[PDB]
């Protein structure tokens, strides 16, 4: 939730999430779900979004209904912010543990500093069980195993209640006497010195000394109880390993790209050159989490969110085997209610009417090439 | 105009504009002139100029004597700011349309954010005709063809005059009575409440209600008249395609570079190694829009501004065919009044006495290699 | 001095200084000492240190006990700040001239803007002689040879004394009369106009006119005496040539890296793959200026500061010739008091417990390969 309201061109021109898998659709409490996939950083990064020099891989959900057990970018655990390069592709994996029952829309997201949220496709996952069964065991380097759900709760309650009680006692010591009107009149009359006695001064001295001594003793006792402590671990982790992918033996030029403004579709003229890899055929156009597929060339079998999957939303004028070398100019039409449901038609309000997306080409043997396209998008009103 | 006053080293060390062409020297009104060429970004970019992450290709002229019909960087239209990389070469093309008659010095420039203006060579172009004949037709996506010279002029005049008249009427309603002295005396005397009557309150209420209602009705009518509107299109366009140029089979090392301070020339010792490409010969040294040529090796036939063209300003101790492999140390002398006219001799006031420029080598067949040189420049006073 | 107090991980993860040489250990006054070596910029640059876009090569010493005659980065003199790229290796050379007698700990350092100091290994150098024998001759472009120790000293003294005397005379002219109490009483009584006479006004006018005229005449005389002047030369020098080094035919993966917190050592599990270059053997681990060596494989003969040299501080479970192709998992133990002396054990207070260093592999013929390792460092308390 939160993507439909984001500018259409910003969603089109930031990060592209390609083949994704979810290990389970329905999980029990304390069971783990794995979300893997690839994300590509668009070369034409918008200028109002800072470059992903400081980026964090996040899980979009209405709260800690899951707990993120681990997250890996390129096989490396990433508990901190990371640095990503423009134009590179990265594998990502996220292992989550179920905490609260219910149906949850879970998304993979990249939070970018100086940019904001970049939400990926969301999937509905059902958690069955009771929240009381959730456990979060962690073993420390000191040899102690604790449960993070209730660890250190009683100590915090005790100390906060103790200090609150001390403050309440300090206020109530003075609250046993007339408070506001008689004291104000006495101060106005010049009898302020009569409002504080020697016993009050001794009580204040005792309160101050007891507070300081208790703080010192509590710090000493806490140090004795936990002689081994480390500061909070923070920093930006550089040197993320990107994917070394086969360059596309397929070249695609966008002649024109238009959308009818009333409109639930997008149309584009494309010149495609096959540089080998056998006769190929376009099977899918990915724009903003929406996948328009050509049923005759490719069929999704990964449980891609159906609200974002158009099984026959790709209409190519001529989708015949493009013999290696053939340069065919084709008119592709990406049509689906998701265009209007995911407010991609709101590119009419955007201060930049340019789109970007991914095209997937398959040969007879099923090998897939990914081609990256970007162009300006012209609205049609006649 | 405006380059002679810019620091000599800043002009030497930012952008180099090489082979340029102008389609016409004399044009009529509404006729188009094309300026094409190449620009190279110097690797040793000055630190006080921000990197050209946000750069705009501009035309330097005393105003809209021309209108910039289009501009292309690497074959791509660039109506917005673009991103350029240090050390890369780009083709540029600019098509301008003549608007005002007269002789105009036209320059191609790169405005760089956090840096300032980078002016290129200027050429004198004559426009013959009358300004009243200039037309700027534009066809909108709604099917309307308009002339940008006078489009929406009457509407703006009408609305501004209407609101100015309303304000004048509001002031003049109160201006029919004594204004300053009697009213001031009455306010001082305590008779302020007598200065505003019930009729005045009713007039003020009517003015407020009429203003609000007129604004609302005008907005509704404007929306009805123009139901299709888009916001201003802005942004920085990345992914500019640079030139893939042959690396210079010629290696040049600058041993020493000196200039006499009184002085109208510059001298340099150079070690040149030919790595193939047949016997070569130096034909031209480009510094800051100034081209020093060796008449025996090369002759300009592009109409390069004569104030910046020194046909025999390159004197090479030995400019004989440098057999592939020969490593000759030569003393080159670049001499021309342009050195003093374009204030390149003002490098003596610069906080950085280092120069950069381009050397052009030609073989027997006429093939040209471009070598890029940079060195510190030492003034000579004895 | 000043490195032991710097965070251990910051010292481990910034710049690595490898093979270094000092021309002399004991020098006389006016004699020169050359310090050469290589420095590598770590790929995982810490986020709190700005990238070395503006870096200066500096000499760490308690003052001008030496004078830095020259400094070269990649064979190019670097009197100004320079730009360095992450992940590149550079040669550096520094020629210093002895000025003051005594024993001096001299370090090579890289000052990085927005980062702070990066100190390298320090060496003790003895200077014998008298400071009065030190000379700093410099020949100017005007044909004058001067000594920078005493040049322009007398002129500065004369002008400062002259202006101080003028100010003292101005104060003392008024100081001959009663100063504070009688004048205050007269001003309070309304007799302020009697405290300044016409002669005082004439004296003030003469002082003002003389000051302005003297300033103008002094400027004119200084211009006449030195008709050739240049501004201060400043700027950041880009285009530093890095080393083109053989990629390591040796691959090393860090399985685990741990240190006992009481502790004077560090332990690591490593998987090493030989990709040719004959049977190899680990001979040295460099962490933070500390070099742990395996005496049986390699011996230092460069006079590396002994406080930072552990001749037998590298213990490899199996350090037998790793036949090209062999993938052996070995347990290496780097032990030395320098770990505690140079406060590398203070990584326990660091907000980032990750280390980086260099491994040196030698074959039978003595050829050396450098492998770069980085991992998180886990403290052991049991
Ligand atoms: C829950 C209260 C709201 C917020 C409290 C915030 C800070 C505390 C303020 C007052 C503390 C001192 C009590 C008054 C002097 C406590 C005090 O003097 O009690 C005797 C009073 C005074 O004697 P008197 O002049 O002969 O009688 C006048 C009132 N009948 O008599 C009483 O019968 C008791 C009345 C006082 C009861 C108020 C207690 C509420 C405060 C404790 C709340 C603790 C929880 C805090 C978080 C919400
Ligand atoms: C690092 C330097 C210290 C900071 C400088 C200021 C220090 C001030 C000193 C007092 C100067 C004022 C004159 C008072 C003369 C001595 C003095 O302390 O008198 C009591 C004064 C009231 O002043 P007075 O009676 O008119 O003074 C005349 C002689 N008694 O109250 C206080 O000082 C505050 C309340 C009583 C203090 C008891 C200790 C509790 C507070 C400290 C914590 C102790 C427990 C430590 C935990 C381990
Ligand atoms: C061009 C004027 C300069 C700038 C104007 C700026 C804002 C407007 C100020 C005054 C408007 C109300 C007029 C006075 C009450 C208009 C008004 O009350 O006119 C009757 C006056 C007053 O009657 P009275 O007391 O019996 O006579 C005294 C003056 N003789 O009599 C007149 O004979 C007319 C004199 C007033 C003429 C001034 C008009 C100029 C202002 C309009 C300019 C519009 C263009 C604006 C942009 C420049
Ligand atoms: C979103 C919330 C609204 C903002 C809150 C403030 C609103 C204020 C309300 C009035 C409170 C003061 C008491 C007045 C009582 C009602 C009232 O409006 O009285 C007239 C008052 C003068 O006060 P009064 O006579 O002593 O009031 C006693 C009873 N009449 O003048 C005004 O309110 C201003 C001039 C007359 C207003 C006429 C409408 C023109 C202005 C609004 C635009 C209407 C056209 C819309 C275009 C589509
Ligand atoms: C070294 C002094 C410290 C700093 C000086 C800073 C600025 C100068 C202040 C005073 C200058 C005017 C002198 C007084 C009027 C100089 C002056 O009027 O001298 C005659 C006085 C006054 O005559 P009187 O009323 O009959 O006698 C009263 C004092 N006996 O008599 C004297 O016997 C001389 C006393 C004055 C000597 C003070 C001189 C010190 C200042 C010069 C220092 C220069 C070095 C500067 C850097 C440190
Ligand atoms: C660029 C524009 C200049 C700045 C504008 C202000 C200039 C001010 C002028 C004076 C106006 C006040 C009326 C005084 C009338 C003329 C005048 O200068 O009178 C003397 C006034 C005192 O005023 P007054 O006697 O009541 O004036 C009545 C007629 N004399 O003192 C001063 O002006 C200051 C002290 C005397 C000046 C002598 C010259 C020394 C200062 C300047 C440097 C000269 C040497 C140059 C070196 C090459
Ligand atoms: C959450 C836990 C709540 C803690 C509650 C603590 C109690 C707080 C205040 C008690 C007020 C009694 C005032 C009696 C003066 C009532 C009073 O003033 O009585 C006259 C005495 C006469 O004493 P004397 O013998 O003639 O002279 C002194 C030596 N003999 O004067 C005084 O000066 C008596 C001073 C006594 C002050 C006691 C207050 C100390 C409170 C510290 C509390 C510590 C916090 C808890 C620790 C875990
Ligand atoms: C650029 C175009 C210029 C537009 C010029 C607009 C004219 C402006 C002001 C007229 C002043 C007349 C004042 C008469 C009070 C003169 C006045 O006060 O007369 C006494 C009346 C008595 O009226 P009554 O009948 O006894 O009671 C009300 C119901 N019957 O009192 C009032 O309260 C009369 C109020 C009348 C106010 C009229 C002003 C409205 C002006 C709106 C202009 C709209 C803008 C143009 C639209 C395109
Ligand atoms: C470090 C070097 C130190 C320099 C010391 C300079 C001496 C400073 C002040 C002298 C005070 C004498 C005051 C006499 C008034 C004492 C005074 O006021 O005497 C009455 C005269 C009467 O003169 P008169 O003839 O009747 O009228 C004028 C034409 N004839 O009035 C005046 O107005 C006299 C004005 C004389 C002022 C002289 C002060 C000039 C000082 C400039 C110094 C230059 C700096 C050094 C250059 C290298
Ligand atoms: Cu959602
Ligand atoms: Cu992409
Ligand atoms: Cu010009
Ligand atoms: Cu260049
Ligand atoms: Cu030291
Ligand atoms: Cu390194």
């Amino acid at each position: 939730h939160g993507e439909k309201s984001q500018a259409a061109f910003m969603r089109m021109r930031t990060i592209h999430w390609y083949d994704l898998s979810w290990s389970k659709e329905k999980v029990k409490i304390n069971e783990t779900v794995e979300i893997k996939g690839k994300f590509h950083v668009f070369e034409g990064w918008p200028e109002t979004v800072d470059e992903p020099d400081v980026a964090f891989l996040n899980v979009g959900m209405p709260g800690p209904v899951f707990i993120r057990k681990e997250s890996y970018i390129g096989g490396q655990l990433v508990p901190r912010s990371v640095r990503l390069e423009i134009g590179k592709t990265y594998d990502f994996r996220v292992v989550l543990k179920a905490r609260r029952p219910g149906d949850w829309h879970v998304h993979t997201m990249m939070n970018v500093q100086g940019g904001g949220p970049i939400i990926g496709p969301g999937k509905w996952i059902t958690v069955e069980g009771s929240m009381s069964e959730f456990r979060n065991p962690v073993t420390t380097l000191t040899g102690q195993t604790v449960d993070l759900e209730n660890y250190n709760e009683g100590n915090t309650y005790f100390w906060h209640a103790f200090w609150f009680a001390i403050g309440v006692a300090w206020i109530g010591y003075w609250s046993r006497r007339p408070i506001f009107i008689p004291r104000l009149l006495m101060v106005d009359a010049g009898r302020a010195d009569e409002l504080v006695s020697a016993t009050d001064r001794k009580v204040a001295m005792g309160f101050l000394a007891a507070t300081i001594l208790i703080v010192v003793m509590a710090m000493s006792s806490a140090n004795s109880k936990y002689p081994i402590t480390i500061p909070l671990q923070a920093g930006t982790m550089r040197g993320m390993k990107p994917l070394e992918l086969p360059a596309p033996t397929v070249s695609v030029k966008v002649e024109d790209a238009t959308y009818r403004v009333p409109g639930r579709a997008m149309r584009m003229k494309l010149t495609i050159t096959n540089h080998g890899n056998s006769p190929i055929r376009l099977g899918e156009f990915y724009t903003a989490s929406v996948r328009f597929l050509d049923s005759d060339v490719y069929k999704d079998t990964t449980g891609y969110p159906e609200d974002l999957l158009a099984e026959d939303g790709l209409s190519v004028s001529d989708n015949s085997p493009l013999a290696p070398g053939e340069t065919r100019t084709v008119d592709v039409t990406a049509s689906d209610a998701a265009w209007e449901v995911y407010r991609l038609s709101d590119i009419i309000y955007d201060p930049d009417s340019r789109f970007a997306g991914l095209l997937f080409f398959f040969d007879a043997t099923g090998n897939r090439q990914v081609v990256q396209i970007d162009a300006p998008l012209i609205p049609s009103f006649m």
